[PDB]
């Protein structure tokens, strides 16, 4: 009370949470207070000083919530699957307060329809289609998103992981929403957060770029992009341009770090996501790709010693002697269709592996960072070889 003539010593005490002891932040990132199943309830029981002169309030994702017990300092709450922000705010009668903030992880059951974020598919755009990846999602007849009931979910069979395709309503404004999966029976299951944005948001592929060659960037509303500026060099002509992807020619820049910005058609600034931080400026590392060798050279360790196609030599030691530690070697390889199997390995002249033997079925690019130890061993062991069977070396580059 305030009208009180005076406050007892115990009333004016600082608030302390004695038990339980909560973990400290990981490294700015919040710690986990609870890790329970969707069928179990969030159960935390506080002991607090002063005994009879403290009130505690609970917040799930910033929203105040009743403690499901007669006591106000024990919470009992049934939560849907997901990860939740929990705040524990303790206040005394004379207004002094202490605080705890942590995560509550609620795991689904095996048979539950469930979904987590794999890559960046939880960033969605109003009017457009989006994907959920998870388990048992063929059960879902509706998704609930910020008051809207999305009733057109389609479970797509894929060569990779299957997904639940759904359309975001146009009416939904920007922000973060906690989605819920609904059965035909009516049962509801948690599927964590979705982020709705109208912004042209570049998400991945924009950290690194090779000068004077194709550069593919992945985002959400990238068709609205009118131009990108790297260094001081503006690019307004693109090879591909869709919602999810844009490809351009990285301009002729010296090796180093550069600022990238962009402009939409409306004139607003292109946004960039890096570690769940959104900026209007992106740091791009540019490097030039040097060609060391070009052609079409078959490799088979079946062929006899002395045969030019038993290995890939053809890049002399003095070239590798010049390469600086940290550089990325790339070997572009293609299969021989008539070959029974396809295995390759990068090695020294002594056939010491610089990395694992790899088995493959399709054409590709093998990249490997050459450390100072690797470079030293190459000089010590008679140079560089590509070894294996049933493939061709078509290009070798370094940057
Ligand atoms: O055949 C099918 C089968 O192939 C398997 O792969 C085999 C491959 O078939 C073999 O040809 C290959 O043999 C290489 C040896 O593994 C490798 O150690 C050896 O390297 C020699 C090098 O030839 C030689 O010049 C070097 O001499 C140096 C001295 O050691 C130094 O003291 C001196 O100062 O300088 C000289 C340099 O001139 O010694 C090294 C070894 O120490 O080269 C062989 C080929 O010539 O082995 C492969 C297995 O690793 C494949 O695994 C199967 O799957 C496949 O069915
Ligand atoms: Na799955």
């Amino acid at each position: 009370t305030e009208e009180e003539p005076f406050a007892t010593v115990t009333e004016n005490d600082d608030p302390h949470i004695l038990a339980p002891v909560f973990p400290d932040r990981t490294n700015g990132q919040l710690a986990t207070f609870a890790n329970i199943s969707r069928d179990a309830n969030l159960s935390i029981a506080l002991t607090v000083t002063p005994k009879d002169y403290t009130t505690v309030t609970w917040f799930i994702d910033g929203q105040e919530v009743e403690s499901g017990t007669d006591s106000d300092k024990e919470i009992n709450r049934s939560l849907k699957a997901g990860t939740y922000n929990l705040k524990i705010e303790v206040e005394t009668v004379k207004g002094k307060k202490t605080s705890r903030e942590g995560l509550v992880v609620v795991n689904p059951l095996a048979d539950d329809p469930q979904s987590k974020e794999v890559a960046f598919e939880r960033i969605v755009s109003p009017g457009k289609t989006a994907r959920l990846y998870g388990s048992n999602l063929q059960n879902v007849t509706a998704i609930l998103l910020g008051g809207n009931t999305i009733t057109d979910p389609t479970y797509v069979e894929s060569a990779d992981e299957n997904y639940l395709e759904y359309t975001i309503p146009t009416g939904v404004s920007e922000g973060d929403y906690r989605i819920v999966l609904q059965d035909a029976d009516g049962n509801q299951y948690g599927a964590d957060m979705v982020k709705v944005t109208n912004a042209s948001l570049v998400i991945s592929g924009a950290n690194r770029a090779t000068a004077n060659v194709d550069w593919t960037i992945s985002g959400i509303n990238l068709e609205n992009i009118a131009s990108l500026t790297i260094g001081g060099q503006t690019v307004s002509q693109f090879s591909n341009q869709s919602s999810t992807e844009i490809t351009l020619t990285c301009p002729d820049l010296s090796d180093g770090s550069y600022t990238m910005t962009g402009k939409t058609r409306s004139g607003e600034a292109v946004q960039f996501l890096n570690d769940n931080i959104t900026t209007t400026e992106q740091t791009v590392t540019v490097s030039t790709e040097i060609t060391l060798w070009s052609g079409h050279h078959y490799v088979s360790w079946d062929k006899p010693d002395g045969d030019p196609n038993k290995t890939f030599g053809l890049i002399p030691m003095d070239v590798f002697a010049g390469i600086t530690a940290g550089s990325t070697l790339k070997v572009v390889y293609s299969i021989e269709p008539t070959a029974e199997y396809h295995k390759m390995q990068l090695a020294t002249g002594y056939w010491t592996g610089l990395a694992s033997e790899m088995e493959f079925t399709e054409n590709g690019e093998y990249t490997l960072i050459l450390t100072q130890d690797m470079l030293n061993k190459i000089q010590a062991e008679a140079g560089f070889l590509c070894v294996g069977h049933g493939y061709y070396v078509d290009l070798v580059t370094v940057k």
